[PDB]
């Protein structure tokens, strides 16, 4: 059982809260699209652990490439070049769009953000930070000082020269130009207010391609590309954060990949890594010439480690060979379609959304109103945790709450439809 | 071969720089307290990696934990409970000192520096740090704010509200009360320059128990506690960063054993991971429970996984059990007593100090000026590695610059000797 | 003549240039609604010097008064009280609006505005300011970073926490609900965005009644009111900067007055001081009171000077007993009506706004297009020179520049008109 | 009567509390080195109204040039230039040393601070500044930030990339060189610290030749020469604030005068305007050139005000025509020695400093200890008020709180035995 009252005092008395609450449960393993609990009961995981294990629980192929390294090449000294860093960091040249050159390979997502943040900076020689709203970049000095979507009360001013710009967000516009949601006016009128407080500044805009913390928010069309405009002609760098939508979850490789919107730097982790510890940025040749003419520093305990290079190398070796980024979009679009005769069933679901396999599902309360319906959310969650899928939803002012769903890429077709199954329960359940 | 020409051209078209240069040679296993070369040569790792290896690289403890997990159970929601968690989590309630009570669990030195910082100022309400003037403590925003031995220019502004004081430097001092150095007196007169600074905002005092990059440089004889004294008194907390020092490493579990003062926070990460990339920070139960009143937030993708989790215990395990941090007094004591043989045989070494195997060698021209010997330092190392031991050299403004000899807690006596030995070599032919 | 070139050698070797350019003329004497060259050439002051002499110069009433004062009572230490003091805080509580019952009596509009920021700041223990995007208050740290229309680039980061919105325009309006201009909404839209980059520290509101510096732009029906509803559902100060709409020149004592609309601090300087250096702010007991208790401090040398509040307290009366108020809506009617009517006869102009004796007109060079006429603006101003009038048109981008017409309150209808017919030939003559 | 119940009344509903106390009288009058209460009792200022009135109060001079240009030329556009202030201008650029060739005429100190600051800063490029530790500049925006004897909690952060250094204060040393205060050690050891704490952004120092508010502190032999060289050599410009030093208070034109070091921006104020509110700023016109180049703005309703700038003319007139610095020097003599005769009679006086008319009388309780004496102060202070001398002690962390005493320029020798007797009993009877 889950009960084991030593395991929850200790929990009660060693452990340091974070946000959120604890799941009343004691996952014990892992495997595949599923995690375990103490009883045995299989959970069907459809956030891919937090938004990370693309190739699911426990991959063999991880697996195997996690022990060999352990036991043959972990970890070294910073300075020390080893075969797993430069292949990977070569592969990432080779898979990234062209104007991706160079890479870094890290720890976490706002470790990358860090990296990026610190380049354009030195590169500039500026330091103002324009980010999205309803953004999530990580908790740590900067990226958190470009996060939006929360964090931002009780902790201290946030750092020096921090800006944010509405979203684009079609599903609640409130932007018009002619009777319509002129989103590109918006971008437009939301940089020349920029354009008014700036100090003179502006070293760069950072951007998730689609906002997933902040409610599965793609970036509409041309939106992008506008956007690397507006940066051009401030003498900005356009920081591409795809910590989520990296690695085939939206099937592209890379999101900006669907744009054919290349940005200064791109930054990669929890799909990277699938759930372990690496993440990387990627630059021109150009941008990373002049940082280290400039002395570019962002030296690390785990910088260049052998061990997670290798496992991110495999990674992408198993995505690639095992055609993942088009099994997200053969389960994407059969997950959509399921998540679209919910929708036909259920009218508390306002919005089905996102790309491959990063979809978004809005709760509301009215259609016509887009009222969000309070509690409702929670509650579907609740029941499809009993059903026994994992769900997250996703709350921020002004909108119902969000699913975000985003099972692993190596997920089935029955995993799917079983998942799309608990959710139709889940939900009649609720009302 | 180390001259894979294929492998440098990539390593020169595909890698950020990111400070300092890489050692030419191309590393192709790792095993107790060597690394290998390409050619098959064995390098002798005084720095224990990037000083985090305390196990010694590729530990079959830790190869095998990481196999069981990785096969078992890797990565999760991090709402998601697990055992590991929780162990670790209570294992460290109860191996550190009174008073620290619940850890959370992270992936990086610089992310759980940046945990407590935040923790802090959201418990405080205030946002003023203040360090030492030859810190370090990450790359990351609040790290690197906190952060003076380097780093600071370039990049935009500090956070708001940075401070340092210098830090009690017994080989070099600089503020005499009669005729002798009294760096109490020096505390005081710099507290007294802070308060005159402070908006009223003071939260913080952040200090490495021995500063490692900034010179291996031990806070003396009831410094501590005094700076414990001037915190209290300004309703601050004392955050303690054991990245290096913990663990063993400094001959006891934790450095802050040693001066009998807990920090309010304790920060650990380098050691802890023992070259993989976890880390944490411990607080008391009050300060916990303030914090969660006030809606503390530090989520991220790893936090609570089990994978890593489970290499920390382990990891905790096997140096209790193996009593490494005894090993680390004895062989400590075998390294410093060589490394004062050397002193006797060379005038250039102006200093040895430090403690348990964190040991600072530092180079001078003159002993009776300690004049800094310029180049010479440079030489030492470069000729220590064609002799076949990896050493570390900092050099900061003031000094002459500092060996730092860390090898990992499970070094062999004869290795001690052998690296003794590569050294006295080292200098003999670098003069 | 105003070619003495010793005058412009000494004037070329001695002066900093701090903005613009001067004027080619050397004005030796002033009287009325005019000032006099060198060669006795009369130039009629459409601006009241800068935006201050609401009384003309050389008022004989304060030419009186000053004299008094100077050999009566003069300057004294900063704890001594006098009458003229007591009399004109008491005054002014007396004139200003219900809720403004304390003053505080200083020198400059942008001393004025620091005092009245940092008491908001004091009594909410908060920090972050908002303005409009096309603001002035003021070239001093606090002042200067809440000012937008200009000087915000090359001298530093602006102070932290700060920010600012798009000021209601209806000549050119951007934010469209339902096919018209909906400014209310605009508000909205602005606060939220606000609402979401706040670290929660918003302190205050500061905002001119009508912007001046920023093109005359007024602020619409209702905005007013709607703008202290965001403060006060935010817990911030509105602080209505009333530097050149006070007292009288948009035809209330207080424009304030006009919306109904009563603000937390009220500032004053340019028309209190007609001319000579006082200011003063104006705030509620209640908030007196509480800043009082938290240590309110705000202490100078020539706060509460008996001469300089002596001269406030006659121009106040001068106003109130010859008034002046009213002559500022008889005669700004009567030039509105005259600009009108050049409207009628040239395309150029755009716009015709602003309120009582602080009118505005906006050079376009296509009216349906409201292109700005580049170069013409500074033509005609070149021209009304010439024609012995002085002018002042400013110019943000996205607007035709703008005339500030701003004659003494004392004006007479001769002069209104005889000003009517210069601009109407300059305006010719630059066609 | 000073009990007018209405005064009082009124003065308590509507004055703003600003710092300290009222003092309990109504000032009715000033002449010369006295003010009058509404009783006709007669004070003995000796403190210059608030450390101003140089020429005393009232003086014919003034008060004849105030009614020439009052009635004359009073208050312009600020881009029309007129004679006094291009010869006050050039007066200035004249007395003052060499290399300060271009002044900026404003009216106020603070106001003045901040025009220099942004000057730096422009010029620099910067924006990091530095002063001591127990400076004062002004209440406003940056002037504010480098203010350290006061005002720093409470209301926000301070400017980004504030500092301050210890002043050298010989009465009360604390940084020993081999058994004696070397205060030049002092100032390189401070600027290591700031050296580190520094983005690389050092813009200015700024620096009262003699601390007022701070406790009358002198910059000892060589100091402001050491300071200056340390700017120089950190590409930082050295700003000396003269608001009070300065115009012959400590019987040199200049204080800089006396160390023959001259900064790179000069700013005045208090004693410029002898009461009056009158500023300006001086620097080289090489400086003057390059901000100018850079776009240097610094415009403001007063800035060249024909007014202002005639009565400083005429103080400068007036003072160099009566040769008031060398009267700075008698008289300064004449009290010294009386105050040095005190010191013999009483104990409680630890300490007799300051220049000219600048001078500091430092209150303790002990000479072996220098217990700052407790109440004493404030008693001495309430006394000489009774006995009719206006007094003004301040009062720092660390120190007994200091009478500075600064009687006009244009002091009597009576009046100062007057004084100085006053001041005995005050003391005798305080005991
Ligand atoms: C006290 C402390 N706190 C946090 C950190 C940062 O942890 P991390 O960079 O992994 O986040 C470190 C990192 N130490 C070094 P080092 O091992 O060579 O001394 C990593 C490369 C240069 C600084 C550290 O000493
Ligand atoms: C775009 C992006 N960039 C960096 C990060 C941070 O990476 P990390 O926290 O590991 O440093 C994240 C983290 N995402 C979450 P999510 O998976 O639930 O959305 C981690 C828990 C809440 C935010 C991210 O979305
Ligand atoms: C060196 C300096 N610079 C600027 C200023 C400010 O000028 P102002 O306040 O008029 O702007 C001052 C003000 N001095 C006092 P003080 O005469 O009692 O010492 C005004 C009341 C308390 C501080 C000053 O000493
Ligand atoms: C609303 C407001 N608040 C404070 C101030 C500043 O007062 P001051 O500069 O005297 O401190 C001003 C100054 N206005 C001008 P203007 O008269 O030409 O518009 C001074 C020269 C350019 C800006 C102002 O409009
Ligand atoms: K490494
Ligand atoms: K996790
Ligand atoms: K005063
Ligand atoms: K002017
Ligand atoms: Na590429
Ligand atoms: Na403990
Ligand atoms: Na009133
Ligand atoms: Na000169």
């Amino acid at each position: 059982l889950n009960d084991d009252a030593t395991f929850w005092r200790n929990a009660r008395h060693h452990l340091v809260r974070y946000g959120g609450t604890f799941e009343p449960m004691i996952i014990e393993r892992a495997k595949g699209s599923f995690v375990y609990d103490a009883d045995g009961r299989a959970i069907l995981d459809f956030t891919s652990g937090q938004m990370s294990a693309v190739l699911g629980h426990c991959h063999p192929e991880i697996v195997s490439v996690i022990g060999e390294y352990a036991g043959k090449l972990d970890h070294l000294f910073s300075e020390m070049l080893s075969r797993p860093v430069v292949d990977l960091a070569t592969r990432l040249a080779n898979i990234t769009p062209p104007g991706l050159d160079r890479a870094l390979l890290l720890s976490t997502g706002a470790e990358s953000n860090e990296a990026a943040i610190r380049m354009a900076k030195l590169v500039t020689g500026k330091y103002e930070i324009v980010g999205f709203a309803q953004s999530w970049h990580g908790m740590t000095g900067a990226a958190a000082s470009a996060t939006y979507s929360a964090g931002r009360k009780g902790v201290g001013p946030a750092a020096v020269g921090s800006f944010a710009i509405p979203a684009p967000f079609t599903y609640r516009p409130r932007f018009e130009r002619n009777g319509a949601y002129d989103y590109l006016a918006e971008l437009d009128y939301a940089f020349d207010l920029i354009d008014r407080q700036s100090s003179g500044n502006l070293a760069a805009f950072i951007a998730e391609p689609i906002l997933s913390s902040g409610g599965i928010i793609e970036l509409p069309d041309g939106y992008m590309a506008a956007l690397k405009r507006k940066c051009e002609a401030r003498g900005m760098l356009l920081i591409l954060d795809e910590a989520q939508t990296g690695v085939g979850r939206t099937g592209t490789m890379f999101a900006c990949q669907r744009d054919g919107v290349t940005p200064d730097i791109l930054t990669l982790s929890k799909t990277l890594g699938a759930g372990l510890p690496l993440a990387a940025i990627v630059t021109s040749a150009a941008i990373e010439e002049r940082a280290h003419e400039l002395g570019y520093l962002f030296y690390t305990t785990h910088v260049s480690d052998p061990l997670p290079a290798a496992v991110g190398l495999r990674v992408l070796d198993v995505v690639q060979r095992d055609g993942l980024v088009a099994r997200a979009n053969v389960m994407g679009d059969r997950l959509r379609r399921g998540l679209l005769d919910l929708m036909e069933r259920f009218d508390c679901i306002g919005d089905v959304r996102g790309r491959g396999l990063l979809l978004g599902v809005e709760i509301v309360k009215d259609r016509r109103t887009k009222e969000p319906a309070d509690g409702l959310g929670a509650k579907i969650t609740r029941e499809c945790m009993n059903l026994g899928l994992s769900m997250n939803i996703v709350q921020l002012p002004g909108m119902g709450g969000v699913f975000r769903i985003a099972p692993p890429l190596t997920v089935s077709e029955d995993e799917i439809d079983l998942g799309l199954s608990l959710l139709g329960q889940a939900i009649e359940r609720a009302l």
